[PDB]
């Protein structure tokens, strides 16, 4: 009894206008994800375009909701493998694993991710870069057993740790050496922490 016009790719209300001059009237209006059509053109009518429909019929629309979106998961303190999985079922595949130094997270796990947690993304150009854990850096604990503890505490401290020490007499070396040192020098760990006797005079 009648093409249905055509409005692929128009507007609600001019899709109104061309139904209402064709004795049509629209009626219910869906949405969805298109690669193919900008927000907000229409995608798809639902008697569709030609096919009959009677005068005075409504014909319904689906019209874009731009293109295919999703909430970020929260993947930090996964394991690796696990997270990109999460990922990957949820159509996030591009995803870049750069590792890191960290104080929280487990070597291998997840310590922090590019894009915020639940917001929602677009499974189009989202560039994942997510920050993997490689442990606590180890530093260098060079030694001084011998020379002004006065030096020492400003190596150690400019760097990672703290210094703690208290003082000994000693006549055997010099007022302010060191007498001795707690991380026995020369490996390496955390921020942790550098015990000294300190020759007291
Ligand atoms: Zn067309
Ligand atoms: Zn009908
Ligand atoms: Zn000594
Ligand atoms: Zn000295
Ligand atoms: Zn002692
Ligand atoms: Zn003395
Ligand atoms: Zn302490």
């Amino acid at each position: 009894y009648e093409e249905t016009p055509d409005v692929i790719g128009k507007s609600v209300k001019e899709a109104e206008q061309i139904f209402n001059k064709n004795n049509l009237k629209l009626g219910k209006i869906s949405r969805s994800y298109s690669d193919k059509y900008p927000e907000n053109e229409i995608i798809k009518t639902t008697p569709n375009t030609g096919e009959r429909v009677e005068r005075g019929d409504s014909v319904d629309v689906v019209i874009s909701k731009g293109p295919e979106k999703v909430k970020m998961p929260n993947v930090i303190g996964l394991p690796k493998e696990e997270a990109l999985q999460k990922l990957k079922s949820l159509g996030l595949k591009d995803v870049t694993i750069e590792k890191v130094y960290n104080n929280q997270a487990p070597k291998g796990y997840i310590a922090n991710q590019s894009v915020t947690a639940n917001t929602e993304i677009a499974i189009h150009d989202s560039n994942i870069k997510l920050y993997e854990s490689l442990g606590i850096k180890q530093v260098y604990v060079e030694d001084f057993e011998h020379k002004s503890f006065s030096k020492a505490k400003k190596a150690l401290e400019e760097k990672g740790f703290k210094v703690e020490s208290k003082e000994e007499y000693s006549d055997d070396i010099d007022e302010g050496d060191v007498i001795s040192q707690s991380p026995k020098g020369k490996s390496v760990d955390e921020g942790s922490t550098i015990s000294f006797v300190v020759s007291k005079g």
